[PDB]
Protein backbone atom coordinates (compact mmCIF):
# COMPACT_ATOMS: atom_id res chain seq x y z
CA UNK A 1 0.00 0.00 0.00
CA UNK A 2 2.09 3.19 -1.15
CA UNK A 3 2.76 5.75 1.01
CA UNK A 4 2.69 9.57 -0.28
CA UNK A 5 3.09 12.68 1.11
CA UNK A 6 1.46 16.20 0.65
CA UNK A 7 3.39 18.86 2.13
CA UNK A 8 1.88 22.25 1.46
CA UNK A 9 2.92 25.42 2.47
CA UNK A 10 -0.57 26.54 4.15
CA UNK A 11 -3.88 25.03 5.33
CA UNK A 12 -5.14 28.63 6.58
CA UNK A 13 -6.75 28.90 3.37
CA UNK A 14 -9.66 27.72 2.35
CA UNK A 15 -8.73 27.33 -0.91
CA UNK A 16 -5.88 24.15 0.01
CA UNK A 17 -8.59 23.42 2.95
CA UNK A 18 -10.55 22.04 -0.32
CA UNK A 19 -7.73 21.12 -2.11
CA UNK A 20 -6.47 18.94 0.96
CA UNK A 21 -10.07 17.48 0.26
CA UNK A 22 -9.84 16.41 -2.99
CA UNK A 23 -6.89 14.66 -1.89
CA UNK A 24 -7.73 12.39 0.67
CA UNK A 25 -11.35 11.56 -1.64
CA UNK A 26 -8.53 10.54 -4.44
CA UNK A 27 -6.30 8.88 -1.74
CA UNK A 28 -9.09 6.48 -0.46
CA UNK A 29 -10.47 6.24 -3.80
CA UNK A 30 -6.73 4.76 -5.14
CA UNK A 31 -5.66 2.79 -2.17
CA UNK A 32 -2.89 5.39 -0.97
CA UNK A 33 -1.78 5.93 2.38
CA UNK A 34 -1.66 9.77 2.50
CA UNK A 35 0.74 12.00 4.62
CA UNK A 36 -0.07 15.67 4.96
CA UNK A 37 2.00 17.84 6.79
CA UNK A 38 1.68 21.45 6.55
CA UNK A 39 4.34 24.64 6.94
CA UNK A 40 3.67 26.87 9.85
CA UNK A 41 3.83 30.43 8.74
CA UNK A 42 2.88 30.52 4.72
CA UNK A 43 6.15 32.47 3.93
CA UNK A 44 8.53 30.04 5.75
CA UNK A 45 10.76 28.46 2.89
CA UNK A 46 13.39 26.95 4.82
CA UNK A 47 10.65 24.75 7.20
CA UNK A 48 9.00 23.40 4.17
CA UNK A 49 12.25 22.68 2.50
CA UNK A 50 12.43 21.04 5.74
CA UNK A 51 9.58 18.47 5.55
CA UNK A 52 10.47 17.41 2.20
CA UNK A 53 13.80 16.22 3.34
CA UNK A 54 12.30 14.62 6.01
CA UNK A 55 9.99 12.42 3.62
CA UNK A 56 13.32 11.81 1.60
CA UNK A 57 14.67 10.30 5.26
CA UNK A 58 11.34 8.21 5.75
CA UNK A 59 11.57 7.09 2.30
CA UNK A 60 8.43 7.43 1.76
CA UNK A 61 7.02 6.61 -2.05
CA UNK A 62 6.26 9.79 -3.22
CA UNK A 63 6.36 13.46 -2.45
CA UNK A 64 3.55 15.81 -3.45
CA UNK A 65 4.58 19.59 -2.59
CA UNK A 66 3.48 23.44 -3.14
CA UNK A 67 6.33 24.89 -3.37
CA UNK A 68 7.26 27.68 -1.02
CA UNK A 69 9.79 29.62 -3.42
CA UNK A 70 10.67 29.13 -7.20
CA UNK A 71 14.26 28.55 -6.28
CA UNK A 72 14.93 27.48 -2.80
CA UNK A 73 13.56 23.69 -3.16
CA UNK A 74 15.49 22.82 -6.10
CA UNK A 75 18.33 21.02 -3.89
CA UNK A 76 15.80 19.68 -2.04
CA UNK A 77 14.41 18.05 -5.98
CA UNK A 78 17.45 16.66 -6.65
CA UNK A 79 18.61 15.24 -3.64
CA UNK A 80 14.71 13.34 -4.12
CA UNK A 81 16.18 12.62 -7.57
CA UNK A 82 18.99 10.24 -6.03
CA UNK A 83 17.02 8.88 -3.35
CA UNK A 84 14.88 7.69 -6.82
CA UNK A 85 11.85 9.01 -5.00
CA UNK A 86 9.50 10.67 -7.52
CA UNK A 87 8.23 14.05 -6.69
CA UNK A 88 5.56 16.33 -8.04
CA UNK A 89 6.09 20.00 -7.97
CA UNK A 90 2.13 21.49 -7.31
CA UNK A 91 0.68 25.09 -7.49
CA UNK A 92 3.56 27.49 -6.95
CA UNK A 93 6.31 26.64 -10.29
CA UNK A 94 9.79 26.07 -9.96
CA UNK A 95 12.35 28.45 -11.61
CA UNK A 96 12.67 26.83 -14.89
CA UNK A 97 16.02 28.75 -15.79
CA UNK A 98 17.38 27.74 -12.42
CA UNK A 99 16.11 23.89 -12.56
CA UNK A 100 18.01 23.88 -16.41
CA UNK A 101 21.38 25.16 -14.63
CA UNK A 102 21.52 22.73 -11.89
CA UNK A 103 20.55 19.65 -14.94
CA UNK A 104 17.10 19.10 -12.45
CA UNK A 105 13.94 17.72 -14.62
CA UNK A 106 11.40 18.29 -12.34
CA UNK A 107 7.50 17.52 -12.90
CA UNK A 108 4.66 20.54 -12.30
CA UNK A 109 0.97 20.14 -12.01
CA UNK A 110 -1.19 23.55 -11.96
CA UNK A 111 -2.44 26.50 -13.95
CA UNK A 112 -1.58 29.11 -16.03
CA UNK A 113 -1.79 31.94 -13.82
CA UNK A 114 -0.79 34.38 -16.09
CA UNK A 115 -4.09 33.52 -18.28
CA UNK A 116 -6.27 32.73 -15.69
CA UNK A 117 -5.63 36.79 -14.73
CA UNK A 118 -6.09 37.79 -18.00
CA UNK A 119 -9.51 35.76 -18.31
CA UNK A 120 -10.15 37.22 -15.26
CA UNK A 121 -9.65 40.59 -15.78
CA UNK A 122 -10.92 40.90 -18.91
CA UNK A 123 -13.95 39.85 -17.57
CA UNK A 124 -14.35 42.43 -15.46
CA UNK A 125 -13.09 45.21 -17.78
CA UNK A 126 -16.47 43.97 -19.93
CA UNK A 127 -18.58 44.31 -16.51
CA UNK A 128 -17.74 47.76 -15.82
CA UNK A 129 -18.63 48.81 -19.29
CA UNK A 130 -14.76 48.81 -21.06
CA UNK A 131 -14.37 52.20 -18.50
CA UNK A 132 -13.65 53.30 -15.51
CA UNK A 133 -10.87 53.22 -13.26
CA UNK A 134 -9.30 49.89 -11.65
CA UNK A 135 -7.24 48.62 -8.72
CA UNK A 136 -5.26 45.37 -8.24
CA UNK A 137 -5.25 43.58 -4.83
CA UNK A 138 -1.64 41.83 -5.23
CA UNK A 139 -0.47 38.34 -3.53
CA UNK A 140 2.47 38.14 -1.40
CA UNK A 141 5.20 39.92 -2.96
CA UNK A 142 7.59 37.63 -5.77
CA UNK A 143 5.40 34.71 -5.67
CA UNK A 144 4.99 33.69 -9.01
CA UNK A 145 1.54 32.81 -9.23
CA UNK A 146 0.86 36.10 -7.83
CA UNK A 147 2.84 38.09 -10.40
CA UNK A 148 1.52 35.75 -13.57
CA UNK A 149 -2.00 37.11 -12.24
CA UNK A 150 -0.83 40.29 -11.81
CA UNK A 151 1.01 40.59 -15.54
CA UNK A 152 -2.22 38.58 -16.62
CA UNK A 153 -4.83 41.33 -15.23
CA UNK A 154 -2.43 44.31 -16.77
CA UNK A 155 -2.13 42.73 -20.37
CA UNK A 156 -6.49 42.69 -20.27
CA UNK A 157 -6.53 46.35 -19.29
CA UNK A 158 -4.13 47.53 -21.29
CA UNK A 159 -6.96 46.34 -24.34
CA UNK A 160 -9.67 48.36 -23.08
CA UNK A 161 -7.89 52.47 -23.68
CA UNK A 162 -10.88 53.55 -21.26
CA UNK A 163 -9.70 51.27 -18.59
CA UNK A 164 -7.11 52.76 -16.28
CA UNK A 165 -5.21 50.90 -13.24
CA UNK A 166 -4.83 53.60 -10.74
CA UNK A 167 -4.26 51.96 -7.80
CA UNK A 168 -1.72 48.77 -7.02
CA UNK A 169 -1.34 47.76 -3.38
CA UNK A 170 -0.46 44.05 -1.96
CA UNK A 171 -2.59 42.41 0.75
CA UNK A 172 -0.67 39.46 0.89
CA UNK A 173 -3.49 36.80 -0.15
CA UNK A 174 -5.18 37.94 3.31
CA UNK A 175 -8.49 38.74 3.63
CA UNK A 176 -8.21 41.06 6.84
CA UNK A 177 -6.00 42.62 5.20
CA UNK A 178 -7.54 43.37 1.57
CA UNK A 179 -10.33 45.14 4.06
CA UNK A 180 -7.80 47.58 4.85
CA UNK A 181 -5.76 48.16 2.09
CA UNK A 182 -9.42 48.43 0.46
CA UNK A 183 -10.74 50.92 2.11
CA UNK A 184 -7.74 52.60 2.06
CA UNK A 185 -7.54 52.58 -1.82
CA UNK A 186 -11.18 53.28 -1.71
CA UNK A 187 -10.71 56.69 -0.24
CA UNK A 188 -7.86 57.80 -2.35
CA UNK A 189 -9.49 57.35 -5.65
CA UNK A 190 -13.41 57.72 -5.61
CA UNK A 191 -13.51 57.32 -9.09
CA UNK A 192 -12.75 53.23 -8.63
CA UNK A 193 -15.73 51.24 -10.31
CA UNK A 194 -13.83 48.06 -10.17
CA UNK A 195 -11.53 45.80 -8.22
CA UNK A 196 -8.84 42.63 -9.44
CA UNK A 197 -7.74 40.57 -6.89
CA UNK A 198 -5.82 38.11 -7.18
CA UNK A 199 -6.87 35.28 -5.01
CA UNK A 200 -10.43 35.20 -3.61
CA UNK A 201 -9.67 35.53 -0.01
CA UNK A 202 -8.49 39.06 -1.01
CA UNK A 203 -11.90 39.71 -3.22
CA UNK A 204 -13.87 38.56 -0.57
CA UNK A 205 -11.81 41.14 1.99
CA UNK A 206 -12.04 43.94 -0.96
CA UNK A 207 -16.37 43.49 -1.18
CA UNK A 208 -16.41 44.03 2.56
CA UNK A 209 -15.02 47.18 1.88
CA UNK A 210 -16.97 48.41 -0.90
CA UNK A 211 -20.20 47.26 0.96
CA UNK A 212 -18.90 49.00 4.55
CA UNK A 213 -18.30 52.26 1.97
CA UNK A 214 -22.20 52.01 0.57
CA UNK A 215 -20.32 51.36 -2.78
CA UNK A 216 -22.35 47.89 -3.03
CA UNK A 217 -23.20 47.61 -7.07
CA UNK A 218 -21.17 50.38 -7.91
CA UNK A 219 -17.88 48.55 -7.57
CA UNK A 220 -17.64 45.33 -9.30
CA UNK A 221 -14.86 43.06 -7.85
CA UNK A 222 -12.90 39.30 -9.52
CA UNK A 223 -11.13 36.64 -7.46
CA UNK A 224 -9.55 33.92 -8.15
CA UNK A 225 -9.28 29.95 -7.08
CA UNK A 226 -12.66 29.44 -7.01
CA UNK A 227 -13.80 28.71 -3.18
CA UNK A 228 -17.60 28.04 -1.91
CA UNK A 229 -17.38 31.51 -0.23
CA UNK A 230 -16.42 33.35 -3.75
CA UNK A 231 -18.73 31.22 -5.68
CA UNK A 232 -21.64 32.15 -3.22
CA UNK A 233 -20.98 35.73 -3.54
CA UNK A 234 -20.97 35.60 -7.26
CA UNK A 235 -24.20 33.61 -7.22
CA UNK A 236 -25.55 36.78 -5.12
CA UNK A 237 -23.87 38.97 -7.10
CA UNK A 238 -21.70 40.33 -4.79
CA UNK A 239 -18.78 39.27 -6.66
CA UNK A 240 -18.57 39.89 -10.93
CA UNK A 241 -16.44 36.85 -11.17
CA UNK A 242 -13.82 34.29 -9.40
CA UNK A 243 -11.35 31.73 -11.73
CA UNK A 244 -12.18 28.28 -10.64
CA UNK A 245 -8.58 26.39 -10.50
CA UNK A 246 -10.22 23.26 -10.16
CA UNK A 247 -7.89 22.51 -7.18
CA UNK A 248 -9.16 19.23 -6.27
CA UNK A 249 -8.39 17.97 -10.33
CA UNK A 250 -5.06 19.47 -9.93
CA UNK A 251 -3.90 17.40 -6.48
CA UNK A 252 -5.77 14.89 -8.30
CA UNK A 253 -3.64 14.84 -11.51
CA UNK A 254 -0.49 15.60 -8.97
CA UNK A 255 -1.29 11.90 -7.31
CA UNK A 256 -2.24 10.60 -10.36
CA UNK A 257 1.22 11.43 -11.44
CA UNK A 258 3.08 10.20 -8.28
CA UNK A 259 1.72 6.88 -8.83
CA UNK A 260 2.86 6.72 -12.83
CA UNK A 261 6.20 7.72 -11.60
CA UNK A 262 6.28 5.12 -8.89
CA UNK A 263 5.52 2.44 -12.44
CA UNK A 264 8.19 3.89 -14.37
CA UNK A 265 5.88 5.31 -17.21
CA UNK A 266 6.54 8.89 -18.43
CA UNK A 267 4.38 12.27 -17.39
CA UNK A 268 4.16 15.55 -19.15
CA UNK A 269 6.51 18.22 -17.54
CA UNK A 270 4.09 20.93 -17.53
CA UNK A 271 0.14 19.65 -16.88
CA UNK A 272 -2.05 22.77 -16.72
CA UNK A 273 -5.85 22.17 -15.41
CA UNK A 274 -8.31 24.13 -17.91
CA UNK A 275 -10.02 26.85 -15.11
CA UNK A 276 -13.33 27.64 -15.56
CA UNK A 277 -14.60 31.75 -14.85
CA UNK A 278 -17.21 31.53 -13.00
CA UNK A 279 -19.90 34.15 -13.23
CA UNK A 280 -23.44 34.64 -12.59
CA UNK A 281 -24.75 32.18 -15.45
CA UNK A 282 -21.96 29.55 -14.79
CA UNK A 283 -22.99 30.09 -11.33
CA UNK A 284 -26.34 28.25 -12.45
CA UNK A 285 -23.65 25.07 -12.30
CA UNK A 286 -22.01 25.89 -8.94
O1 LIG B 1 -2.30 31.15 -0.65
C1 LIG B 1 -2.87 32.06 -1.57
C2 LIG B 1 -2.91 31.44 -2.92
O2 LIG B 1 -1.61 30.84 -3.22
C3 LIG B 1 -1.58 30.50 -4.68
O3 LIG B 1 -0.34 29.98 -4.98
C4 LIG B 1 -2.69 29.53 -5.05
O4 LIG B 1 -2.78 29.51 -6.49
C5 LIG B 1 -4.01 29.95 -4.51
O5 LIG B 1 -4.48 31.11 -5.27
C6 LIG B 1 -3.94 30.34 -3.07
O6 LIG B 1 -5.23 30.79 -2.62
Amino acid sequence: KPQIALLMKTLSNEYFISMRQGAEETAKQKDIDLIVQVAEKEDSTEQLVGLVENMIAKKVDAIIVTPNDSIAFIPAFQKAEKAGIPIIDLDVRLDAKAAEAAGLKFNYVGVDNFNGGYLEAKNLAEAIGKKGNVAILEGIPGVDNGEQRKGGALKAFAEYPDIKIVASQSANWETEQALNVTTNILTANPNINGIFAANDNMAIGAVTAVENAGLAGKVLVSGYDGIPLAIEYVKQGKMQNTIDQLPKKQVAIAIEHALKQINKQEIPSVYYVDPVVVDKEQSKNY
